[PDB]
Parts: structure tokens; C-alpha cells; sequence
């Protein structure tokens, strides 16, 4: 079964640090623990669903799952007042549950629950003493709200993230590939504090609907709160080059959200365009897209329909 | 004493007071204003430390409650050693400061780790970090950090904590060498943003070494409280003491900052013509004119410094 759980765990993962460690981890200790941390956000979008889906894969593969609602991190990264963040954190927990991470499959933890404890703060000070400002600053390049002229709070942020792995008893740290430098810092520094180096699983960074970097500004992304009509509109005008698989926003939704959740995707089409076709794997879909057998217009309609089913169900649970 | 005498005593030998207006108001409105000086525990206590110790004595004489913060966590963040090593040095420093005159009967001692790891304090550190730019924090540590470039993250946290010590210790007047000015300005601007009062700051000058240059452990151009009498005499005899020149003259500075304030007067033996100086102005005037020769001044300075250190070592045990 090791082989099949390894396949599921690494599905749609961009990188695993390291493969061997992950394998031996599944071997020794039949109770592996993985987590993902999230700065509470008023808007939960496909990007979040990227790592959420990976947590569901892991839970299906036998892992214990922890979801860290990193409220202190959100504060340090200028996401608002403690009060505002506390409210978004509760909202986020509801959504994650509604998306499938129910409290019987995952344990939700609030950073403030332990990040102000004496043992944790002392570790932060030790981490700060052995970490150069340079290394810390560089680890935050793709994470900090401020790339240039950051606040001291953003330099403390990576140290705390690394410590969250140790204090939550995590064996596998899951996160987007933009968390890579922070995870390497953890692997290098945690042992110096008497903690084990974590295995890391990185997911790819989803490009926005326009084919460029996803940005809260442009709004080139889909939120779990977007109504069916809005989802349809955004997909309709999304960048989707015919025969181009990589960096294709629509293909990405099929690959990362629909197929993993539904198993297959039916693309209804008029007879003159080929008639209804069903894809049991992404490689089959991509192959037809690459060859021109599957046209962007038909794929878009199907992706919008499945995504809407996904979100509708989410809202249903969300009550 | 009246307000005038208190202000003269407090500002005596200060390089800067931020601000004198705030200081007068503090004294006129608060019954027991509080002042402090923080020190990273150090293996060697020297005349530089005795400079701020004397200022705390002046403040206490003026009615202030004085606190000595043994900043153990700060020493750790500024790479002074393991917690174990720093703890031992902190204990030693406390005994030395008590021996020098800041006895537990007249000053309160606080160890940083007693409160710097508490929830309320740590939360304030996060709040301070949130409103302080890395650039300002780094710049404030220019003359404080052990690492000029390539500093550790611990050294960027350091100034935030020093600023917060002022609020958490209930301090009204922060005392420190002029090299602490940037951290103090950070405190004056950001503490109010966290809902705390802006402290009055009093800065003492940086004491030049015995060769007239920057004190350095490499040179040994300074007097340590542990130096035996003959070593103090040897170091003073050999010290930079430019004839007729007063500014940053190491020997005249010892008379100015340590002897006159403490003994109230300084007797200099001279052949027939012993002279008693009651003010540094009188002493300096005679030095500039040539009426007071460097050799005679050196012998007197060594004598008084040895009385001070000998007494301290006796109290130390
Ligand atoms: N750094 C993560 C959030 C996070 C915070 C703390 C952690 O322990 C883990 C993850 C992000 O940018 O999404
Ligand atoms: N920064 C001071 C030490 C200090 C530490 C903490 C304080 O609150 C005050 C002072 C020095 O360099 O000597």
C-alpha cells in the first residue's frame, strides 16, 4: 500500500523534500502528522483549495492532519488588527470544514494558542540568535506583504513558521513552493534547537485567471464566495490558449480541483464539435487539449459547471 | 533640595537631555519619578559603567527611584554567550554595582528574563515589531550591535525590547550613553503608538579610553574595577593627558565624571602648595593655564580612583 499512498501523497505536488524521507516516514511511525498554516484571509480562493486538497489526500493516505489558523502571522504580515484577524480566523475554520476538512479528519489550531507561551517565545529568541537577518529576509521575499522596506515583524515571521512545525509535532510540512525558503530554514535550524528536520511537500503556485501572477488587486482569481454567475463570467474571460497545457488557468482547475475531487470530468459538447466526452485522467484531457480535439470553449463550460458544483456544495455545508 | 538644585544635579555631566522642559515638569508633577539604566551583563565593569552609575546616584539624590536592569536576554540577543554564561555574569555584575554604591538599599535591581518572556511583554514586542521598520531598527543598532553588517535577527529584535523595557518597568527617565540615542528616539516615537508615555531621555557622553581613543578590550586602554592599585597607577601614569588641553582629556574626564561628583571635591598635592578644587570649572581653568601640571593631577586622580575601587573591592568581598 506504501506505493499507492506515496502516489496519492505526491499527486500534483511540485516538490518533495525529500522523497526518501517521505517513504521512510510512512514506514516507521504509522501515525504521520502533516499540516498547512494559513494567515486568516477574508477571501478563501482556489489557491487555498490547492493546499486543502493536498491535506485531504494526506488524510486519505492515513496522516493525522493539523490546520493552523496563523493569526499572529497574519498580524505580523500587516493583515489587520488582532480583533479583525480573530473574526476572519473563525470564518476560515468554517470554510475549511465546509470544503471537506471536517473536525473528525483535521484538528484546527489557533496560533495564539501557543505562540505566546514561554517555551515558544524562548525558542523564537534562540532561532533569532542563530539566523542571519539576510537569510530571514530572503526567505520572506515571496511571502512578505512588503518586499522592500519591510517591518521587523516580517523578519520574525519566518522563524515562527519554522517553530510551528516543531511545536505542533509535525512530520510533514505542506505549503506552496513559495514557502520553500522558510522550510529550508526550518530544516537547517530546527535541529539546532533539538527538533527534527521536517519532510516538506510543496504545491505549485497557481497562476491567475489572466495567465499572470494571482493578485488580490486584479481579482484574477475565483473565491469560494463567488456566485455561480460570477464563476461563469470569470472562467468565460479567462486566459486559455488552445493546445497550451502549462500556465493554463482553466486546465489547472481541472488538474488540481476537479479531477482529484470528482474522479472524472464530463465535457458536454454539441455533436458538431465531437459530442459529450468524458475524461478519467488529466493526462487524457491534456492530450486532447494539446491535439486540438478538446477546444477551450467546451472545456471552460465544463470547468465552470464542476467548480460551481464544488462551491455550491461547500456553501450548502457552510449553511 | 529645590527644583533648581535637582535640575543642576540631574543634568550635570549630561551630553543631552531630551528634553529639559519635560524633565522639569516630571519633577514638578510626580512624587517619585523613576529612572533606569540597562546593562548587558559583562565580565568587566569599567569606568564607562561607572559613568552611568554616577548619574543614577545623582538622580537618586534628586528624589528619583532608580532601577538597574541586568539585561540578560539582551546580552544573549547581542551574542554575549550562552544563557548559562550570561546568568553567571549577571550575578557578578549585580554584586559589583552594589559594591560600587548602588546597594539594594538605594537602587532596585531587575533581571530582564524576569519579565521579558511574559505574555503581555511578548505581545508588545510583536506590536512594536509591526510598527517599526527593519531599516529603523537596524540603524538604531549601528553603535550597539556586535555585528555591523550581517547582523542576526536577534539584533533587530533587541531595540524593540529596550524601548519596551521603558514602559514595562514604569520608567519616566531613560538614562544611557549617547550611543543609545537612536533606540531612545525609537522609544519616544513608538511607545505612544502602543498607548504608553514618551520617556524623558538623558544621555551621558561616551568616555574616551586612557590613550584618548575608543576604549577597546584589545588595547586595555581603560580602568577595570578589578585592576589592583599599582595597575591603576601604572595606567594613569601612562595615560594621554595633553598639557593645557581639557576636551576629552582622559585624566581630567575621570576628575570631572567620577571624582568631583562623588567626593564633592578633589585635593591635588603640590610642592610649596596643595590645592582643593570644589568645581571642575576651577580645575579645568588651572589646567588650561598651566597652574595645574598633568603629573600632579595624575597622582591625585590615581589616589582617588584607588580609594573608590579599593572600597568597592572590600564591599565586594
Ligand atoms: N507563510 C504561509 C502561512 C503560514 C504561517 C505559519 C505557518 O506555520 C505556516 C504557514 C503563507 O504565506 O501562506
Ligand atoms: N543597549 C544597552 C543595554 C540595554 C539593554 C536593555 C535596556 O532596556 C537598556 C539598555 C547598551 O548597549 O549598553
Amino acid at each position: 500500500d506504501i506505493t499507492e499512498k506515496l502516489r496519492l501523497i505526491t499527486r500534483n505536488a511540485e516538490e518533495v523534500v525529500t522523497e526518501e524521507e517521505l517513504r521512510q516516514l510512512i514506514e516507521t511511525k504509522e501515525k504521520p502528522r502533516a499540516y498547512v498554516g494559513y494567515e486568516p484571509s477574508g477571501e478563501i480562493h482556489l489557491g487555498h483549495m490547492m493546499t486543502v486538497q493536498k491535506l485531504m489526500d494526506l488524510q486519505e493516505a492515513g496522516f493525522e492532519i493539523i490546520v493552523l489558523l496563523a493569526d499572529i502571522h497574519a498580524y505580523l504580515n500587516e493583515k489587520g488588527t488582532f480583533e479583525e484577524i480573530a473574526e476572519v480566523a473563525d470564518y476560515n475554520k468554517k470554510v475549511f470544514i465546509a470544503l471537506g476538512l471536517d473536525e473528525s479528519r483535521a484538528k484546527f489550531v489557533l496560533g495564539s494558542e501557543y505562540q505566546l507561551s514561554r517555551d515558544y517565545v524562548l525558542d523564537v529568541l534562540k532561532m533569532a540568535r542563530i539566523t542571519t537577518l539576510n537569510r530571514a529576509r530572503r526567505s520572506m521575499d515571496e511571502v512578505s506583504r512588503r518586499k522592500e522596506d519591510p517591518m521587523v515583524s516580517q523578519m520574525i515571521y519566518p522563524l515562527m513558521q519554522a517553530l510551528d512545525i516543531a511545536h505542533l509535532g509535525v512530520d510533514l510540512a505542506v505549503g506552496g513552493i513559495d514557502q520553500r525558503k522558510i522550510h529550508m530554514l526550518a530544516r537547517e535550524n530546527l535541529p539546532r534547537l533539538g527538533y527534527s528536520s521536517p519532510v516538506c511537500l510543496h504545491t505549485p503556485i497557481l497562476v491567475g485567471l489572466d495567465g499572470q501572477k494571482m493578485s488580490s488587486s486584479k481579482g484574477n482569481y475565483i473565491s469560494v464566495r463567488d456566485p455561480p454567475e460570477e464563476v461563469e463570467r470569470k472562467i468565460r474571460k479567462a486566459y486559455c490558449p488552445a493546445g497550451v497545457v502549462e500556465e493554463n488557468p482553466i486546465l489547472d482547475i481541472a488538474k488540481y480541483h476537479i479531477l482529484p475531487r470528482f474522479g472524472k470530468i464530463v465535457v458536454e459538447r454539441d455533436a458538431k464539435f465531437g459530442g459529450d466526452v468524458e475524461y478519467a485522467s488529466f493526462e487524457e484531457l491534456a492530450e486532447d487539449f494539446k491535439s486540438g480535439q478538446l477546444h477551450p470553449l467546451d472545456l471552460k463550460i465544463a470547468v465552470a459547471k464542476y467548480l460551481n458544483m464544488l462551491l455550491e456544495d461547500a456553501r450548502k455545508r457552510l449553511g
